[PDB]
Parts: structure tokens; sequence; C-alpha cells
């Protein structure tokens, strides 16, 4: 399991927006977390948020398993990083 | 925990080969596995092995935390699908 946390500082999302290439409008809610890779620090990662999903609160979280998906060439990538509660 | 299973007929791999841009010579080794994403039956991944790693054997397996890296867009992805036994 990955550990991810959201620490008091990160509990608001920010939002991007614009127009697709055939002219239907766009936005996407993005908020920051810290991960830890094993290093000697955890790292600071961006998460765009699903439609209609608030930004998670501050705690610990790991990561849901919906988040995965086979790529184009047939390798596991990630699609979204996608939390649950710890 | 994402669950992975090197079934019986997957215990070996196959090796694809060529030439860098600058002239050193490269060799990669693939081995698949059936991955279980939630779906009625686990689908079927692509690995490419580190240097000097053999196949994986036939059995249970889980995914060890050297998978992942921050991407150049800030974002968690998977770097290769590295594997410790279950």
């Amino acid at each position: 399991m990955i550990k991810v946390e959201i620490k008091p500082s990160q509990a608001q999302f920010t939002t991007r927006s614009g127009v697709s290439r055939q002219g239907k409008p766009y936005s996407l809610n993005e908020q920051l977390c810290y991960v830890d890779l094993g290093n000697e620090y955890p790292v600071l990662v961006k998460m765009t948020l699903d439609e209609g999903q608030p930004a998670y609160a501050p705690g610990l979280y790991t990561v849901h398993l919906s988040s995965f998906k086979v790529g184009q060439f047939g390798s596991l990538m990630i699609d979204r990083l996608r939390l649950v509660p710890a």
C-alpha cells in the first residue's frame, strides 16, 4: 500500500478551464498531496479530481484500484490517482 | 494492494533488441501476467523486466513501491511494474 497524505495546507483545489477541440467547455479541479515513495521525505504530487468530487479532507489515504488501467501498449498505467481513507 | 498472478503458461520471457539513437545496443526482456482490476476476470498485462533480473516464477505477487515515480507534469506515474511475492 501506497501511503498518501493531504496536509492541512492542501485542503483546497484550484480549477483550470478551457475549450475542447470541437467546442465543448471543460473544467479540471487539481489538488496537491504528499506520497511516500520510500525516499528520505515524501514527495509532492498533483492530482486531477473526478467530476463532481470535493477536495479530499486532510488525513491519511491509500490508492483505490480504479486508479489503474491497461494502456495502449499493453502495460499498466495510472489513469488518475483516486484515493480512499486509510 | 494490487493482486498480480503469473500463470504456469507465463513463466518465460521473450527478448526484443535494437540500437539506441547514438549507437549503443540494448535488450529488453518482456513477461506477461494477469492483474486483477476488479472486473469480472483479471486482465492481461505486459511487463518489461529490469536488467539482470530472471522471469518471475508462477504464483501470486503484489506491486513494489519502486514501480512509481513523479512524472514530468507533477502527477504520479508507473515507471515499470516491479513485483514482490505476496
